[PDB]
């Protein structure tokens, strides 16, 4: 397999909570990027074999995608609200890092980050 495993979304090791702000994030932060016309992109980690990237797990470190975080979610794998944030910002900061500033991917990563900021703003 020429792509990486995906990140993990089950560790019997690493403790894990359900707090109000992760329902939250699954069921109004994720819910609404989840169905935004641009989430498509984002709904499954980058398959750098389908899309002809060799070089992109050569580059980003930390891959991150909806589709791991609503698993994540799903699954109870988060401890804090925290760490499902940071799992958004990485995942909007790889497509900045990796693509040029005028491409269509990162003005589809613009529109997902303003509304997720504006659902972050509103976290309980
Ligand atoms: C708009 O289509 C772009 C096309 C290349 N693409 C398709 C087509 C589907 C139909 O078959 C042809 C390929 N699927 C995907 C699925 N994920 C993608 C993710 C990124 C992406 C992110 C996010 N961060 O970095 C990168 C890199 C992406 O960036 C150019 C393109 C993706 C992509």
């Amino acid at each position: 397999s020429m792509n990486p495993p995906p990140p993990e979304t089950s560790n019997p090791n690493k403790p894990k909570r359900q707090t109000n702000q992760l329902q939250y994030l699954l069921r109004v932060v994720l819910k609404t990027l989840w169905k935004h016309q641009f989430a498509w992109p984002f709904q499954q980690p980058v398959d750098a074999v389908k899309l002809n990237l060799p070089d992109y797990y050569k580059i980003i470190k930390t891959p991150m995608d909806m589709g791991t975080i609503k698993k994540r979610l799903e699954n109870n794998y988060y401890w804090n609200a925290q760490e499902c944030i940071q799992d958004f910002n990485t995942m909007f900061t790889n497509c900045y890092i990796y693509n040029k500033p005028g491409d269509d991917i990162v003005l589809m990563a613009e529109a997902l980050e303003k509304l997720f900021l504006q659902k972050i703003n509103e976290l309980p």
